[PDB]
């Protein structure tokens, strides 16, 4: 198939990944087209979806047809039950006991956005931490254990809790090397140390002078998913690229690439990320869902409003892939990621920017 020809629509999700990334010194990664779905859900649970409506509204499609066919169809795009790699994204709103959830609500839930709902008595809150960490575990293949503890819940009625899972083989796995440290150049502070992979072959490439970063494109196997590895040069720094990335701005630069040899380096790591998604989706507007106005009255019988929302990822990246583990294996162009760098995960044949994520600092 090869990459993306359309026009993304990820004008929410580069604004949103912008807010997470400039409030985070460390490594991140997270799921942007999950975060919609998490809005969507909301939008659909609101009587406004016949002032909450206006600022959800990058996200919705603006008619509730279009809307549900939209998100189900990237939905099972991306999650395709498959040989090639296996892909999950699951949500749930954990319900405190006195409230009565809406059949049509749970159905259309299921149905459209692949999420459900569940009954908990927060006025157990080690029970009902105990009942969603260990749905985050079975919908996580056991990858993610916990996502809140008794004293994130406090005062909850509603959590509405997004996780996503995902292993996947790379096209062209890396040669395995025992002993590769090298330095790594973070942002501030010292050099570090990581563990690096290199192999020479064929990817889409740029050096972009638009954003002042080489990007990568690196092919998982199921010709549907690519990782997309944006590196800033040496004169530049992560929050100066991610100051020029937009929505025009990386369609131009992913545009621009073509397939060439390169020299590929990149280090090794493992790590998750978690993150109350309520601060940073107030931080780019979207405030009523979090407000005395705010109401639910197309998912609870009548008011009652979302709590706090928590998505959690984890993320590991090796020669062989993306939480990979066995497999089947001169104008060279040098990509050398020893600073920090962006990321991002794309479904190619829709656009959906499934991961986002930067590394400061790779442990493996």
């Amino acid at each position: 198939h090869g990459p993306f020809q359309g026009q993304r629509q990820n004008e929410f999700d580069l604004m949103f990944v912008k807010e997470i990334f400039k409030n985070h010194n460390s490594n991140v990664v997270l799921s942007p087209f999950s975060v919609k779905i998490l809005l969507t859900l909301i939008y659909e649970a609101s009587d406004t979806s016949f002032n909450t409506k206006r600022e959800l509204s990058s996200v919705i499609q603006d008619n509730i047809d279009h809307t549900r066919s939209y998100y189900k169809q990237l939905l099972e795009s991306a999650q395709q039950d498959n040989k090639d790699y296996d892909l999950n994204i699951a949500t749930n709103f954990f319900v405190d006991d006195f409230i009565e959830v809406i059949n049509k609500y749970q159905q259309i839930a299921n149905t459209h956005y692949h999420a459900m709902l569940e009954k908990v008595s927060y006025s157990n809150p080690t029970q009902t931490a105990a009942t969603i960490n260990n749905w985050v575990s079975e919908h996580t293949n056991g990858r993610l254990r916990e996502i809140v503890t008794p004293d994130s819940l406090e005062g909850a009625v509603i959590t509405l809790v997004n996780v996503i899972y995902f292993k996947g083989l790379w096209t062209y796995p890396f040669p395995e090397v025992a002993n590769n440290v090298k330095p790594f150049y973070g942002t501030r502070g010292k050099p570090t140390n990581a563990q690096y992979m290199e192999q020479n072959g064929q990817f889409y490439y740029d050096n972009s002078a638009d954003l002042g970063a080489q990007i990568l494109r690196l092919p998982y196997r199921g010709n549907k998913l690519a990782m997309y590895f944006i590196l800033p040069n040496p004169d530049n720094t992560v929050n100066q690229v991610l100051d020029r990335i937009n929505s025009a701005s990386l369609h131009q630069a992913l545009w621009y690439m073509e397939e060439n040899e390169v020299n590929v380096t990149l280090p090794k790591f493992k790590f998750d990320f978690s993150e109350q998604l309520n601060e940073p989706l107030q931080q780019v507007g979207i405030r009523e869902i979090f407000s005395q106005n705010a109401s639910l009255p197309l998912l609870a019988r009548g008011e009652v409003r979302v709590s706090r929302i928590f998505q959690k990822a984890g993320i590991t990246i090796n020669e062989l892939g993306w939480e990979a583990y066995a497999a089947t294996e001169d104008g060279v162009q040098i990509f050398n990621a020893n600073r920090p760098f962006i990321f991002f995960i794309e479904d190619e044949t829709l656009g959906t920017m499934l991961f986002a994520g930067k590394i400061e600092n790779p442990v493996f």
